């Protein structure tokens, strides 16, 4: 066990723009 699973969300503030992933 070294790596771990974390869904970080993209907001693009600067395009008015944001997603989950």
């Amino acid at each position: 066990g070294s790596k771990k699973p974390v869904p970080i969300i993209y907001c693009n503030r600067r395009t008015g723009k944001c997603q989950r992933m």
